[PDB]
């Protein structure tokens, strides 16, 4: 058991991409993405958030400071490779991390998916009880095991507040993120995220955006039903690039 390692193919255009994945996710969520992306000619990088991909308890001794200093490492590790033009896509977590990244950094493009633009602590809590049911099936871990990974999560609570204050200052701030924008959220999702993404729409900056509602995307839009409209629609999008 692995935090998986970083993805990077390389392109031919010149124009860079990051690929963000989603809370209790790992970059395995945008594989297919950026190898359809890299197939148009674009350089991608999916990083791994640290701490995901493990059992909870080694999870939860990460937060969301860890997070997001791996993406900052990313983006600069694209600028280190030689690349004048970086753009970022992500779904869920990773749709926070991009509109964050376009409020530090000179981003070509962005387009987000399934961002929410606030979680309570139930519902985070919610997220972390399923990964850990998830993996104690795939490593077939015992049933002692089980109880004392979820136990953990009571130490979690501060973490999450601050989780919580990472959204609420990303969601403050939207008027500054001026490049172009492609909100999207998938309608077989919660209704929550249609409001969310109506949200955050509206309080760009930009000028040049779009708001797309799939009507078959699940909130993992890159995923299942749907995901082959879900990548045309991306891949037009950056495809403006060129
Ligand atoms: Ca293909
Ligand atoms: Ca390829
Ligand atoms: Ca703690
Ligand atoms: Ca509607």
């Amino acid at each position: 058991i692995k935090t998986p390692s970083p993805s990077y193919l390389k392109g031919t255009n010149g124009h860079a991409i990051l690929l963000l994945h989603s809370f209790t996710g790992t970059n395995r969520d945008v594989k297919h993405l950026a190898a359809e992306l890299n197939d148009q000619g674009f350089s991608c990088y999916a990083p791994n958030y640290p701490g995901h991909g493990l059992l909870l308890k080694d999870f939860m001794t990460y937060n969301v400071d860890d997070w997001w200093e791996e993406v900052e490492k990313a983006y600069q590790f694209l600028v280190n490779e030689g690349y004048e033009s970086i753009s970022a896509t992500g779904v869920s977590l990773g749709g926070l991390m991009t509109l964050k990244l376009a409020q530090h950094y000179p981003l070509k493009r962005i387009a987000v998916m399934s961002a929410p633009k606030e979680k309570s602590d139930d519902g985070l809590i919610e997220h972390l009880v399923y990964y850990s049911q998830r993996m104690s099936n795939i490593l077939n871990l015992d049933q002692q095991a089980s109880s004392a990974q979820l136990a953990a999560i009571d130490d979690y609570e501060g973490e999450i507040t601050k989780f919580q204050h990472f959204i609420d200052d990303i969601m403050t701030n939207l008027n500054v993120i001026k490049m172009p924008a492609n909100i999207l959220f998938g309608g077989k999702d919660a209704p929550s995220y249609e409001t969310s993404a109506h949200f955050i729409y509206e309080h760009l900056g930009s000028v040049d955006k779009e708001l797309n509602g799939l009507k078959d995307s699940h909130h993992l839009m890159t995923h299942g039903e749907g995901r082959d409209i879900l990548e045309e629609n991306v891949i037009r999008f950056f495809n403006a690039l060129t």
